[PDB]
């Protein structure tokens, strides 16, 4: 029992983190096989093609712990740089580059100067930002999920937006959302609450014995989505209902019966109660996150 | 910017986790040098000295991944078993066994069948329980902090109490709190809120631009502690004030001025606002946790 914001074990990613320096700019890179991936803004001191043509392999200092890696080639792929090095990382895990959807979660290994500092969980917001914890020097830190032995890398950190939320790319160098690795007035757009995740977390609450918000009522999908729209919640789809199936079965509470609980919570608040130790409705746990934690996969 | 529940990178601990089986009971062990540490309740099927005298080395099956470790000796140290094995763990980090105080935080690497599943942060409660996330098979999972290259192990998981909170030992096998590794009606005592940590988190909020709860007032330590007692908060000491010094300096808000903010929040609530994304006062971040995250140590 219990329910925590739980990250994946970070060891497989720690062995991949290196430091990349170009000029006076130092940030983090990801060393997989004989390539180091890092944000292309490491070469700034704003046409990146010009900036990179002016660089040579020797302008990139790559440090893996106490070992300096020799750069033998460099190329740009969207907003990431690929630095080919003369040695393949012996600690390279089985890995994939996967782009995630808004609403999905991942673990972040925050690093500075190539050294891992901490690991935490977060979600891709509907507005394509993440509410991370990053300080200067954290660029190049990565987000990932782990399945069996395979690390699925989904995020590389590039930018802090004016509200203090964060933006970045997939590992192919393509930004999540309408953000750029340049100096503009860019800002996060309006965000919404991830409805399917709130429902998942209410199921986690029930599994853990918080039942006070339950009721005998059941709503219809259309009737619930009318309320979701009013409270700035994402629409709930039949696919979302199907995805919640396993949790609905385990608790014996139909999805649309839980939706009636959510409707009431939205219209009346909590009346001073808490759910899983929170006084707000939590939306950064996916259905998979709940199953994983209330079943125990390793 | 941003502020997350952030665990230490778990790699150094992952390389130490093994599976220990005795009879039909399987749980986790910690393999450091040529010793595997695990909960002594692995030998149950309630005088532990008798139970262990009846066992032999061959009754303990220890698996480190795909490798079976041969047990060459066994002894009991308080509530932990020490299984001497014929091979020293080549991945043993620099480590220490340190017992923590209520109010202090640590990272938990939850494991099942010797395999790490997730990592999260938690605090030792004033009542010596932890609000963890553990399922069947998680016994023997460990809690730790990391400083530079050194893993300070502080917790090993043994028991789930009736309210779903958790109890365990230090790595010398001594329980935190008045709990036992036997079947009794034991239950967590009344808990309190960790005041110094709430203040630390309010400083984190200020550092991150949440200032709405600030005021021009300053209270006295005695006057604040009168209010803390009424709201089931731990007393605040001059040492706590001194420990908060660095955060008070960085923000320019004196500790007793922040105490005036806490007093108001306790007496009036939040009026529908949030602090660092929470509608409750958070007490599971120490002053060190705040400095570490709002400064960037690795």
């Amino acid at each position: 029992s219990g329910f925590r914001k739980m990250a994946f074990p970070s060891g497989k990613v720690e062995g991949c983190m290196v430091q990349v320096t170009c000029g006076t700019t130092t940030l983090n890179g990801l060393w997989l096989d004989d390539v180091v991936y890092c944000p292309r803004h490491v070469i700034c001191t704003p046409n990146y093609e010009d900036l990179l043509i002016r660089k040579s392999n020797h302008n990139f200092l790559v440090q893996a712990g106490n070992v300096q890696l020799r750069v033998i080639g460099h190329s740009m792929q969207n907003c990431v740089l690929k630095l080919k090095v003369d040695t393949a990382n012996p600690k390279t895990p089985k890995y994939k580059f996967v782009r995630i959807q808004p609403g999905q979660t991942f673990s972040v290994l925050a690093c500075y100067n190539g050294s891992p500092s901490g690991v935490y969980q977060c979600a891709m917001r509907p507005n394509f930002t993440i509410k991370g914890s990053f300080l200067n020097g954290s660029c190049g830190s990565v987000g990932f999920n782990i399945d069996y032995d395979c690390v699925s890398f989904c995020y590389m950190h590039h930018v802090e937006l004016p509200t203090g939320v964060h933006a970045g790319t997939d590992l192919e160098g393509n930004f999540y959302g309408p953000f750029v690795d340049r100096q503009t007035a860019q800002a996060a757009g309006t965000d919404t609450t991830i409805t399917v995740n709130v429902l998942a977390w209410l199921y986690a609450a029930v599994i853990n014995g918080d039942r006070w918000f339950l009721n005998r009522f059941t709503t219809t999908l259309n009737d619930f989505n009318l309320v979701a729209m009013k409270y700035n919640y994402e629409p709930l789809t039949q696919d979302h209902v199907d995805i919640l199936g396993p949790l609905s079965a385990q608790t014996g509470i139909a999805v649309l019966d839980m939706c009636a609980s959510l409707k009431e919570l939205l219209q009346n608040g909590m009346n001073g109660r808490t759910i899983l130790g929170s006084a707000l409705l939590e939306d950064e746990f996916t259905p998979f996150d709940v199953v994983r934690q209330c079943s125990g996969v390793t």
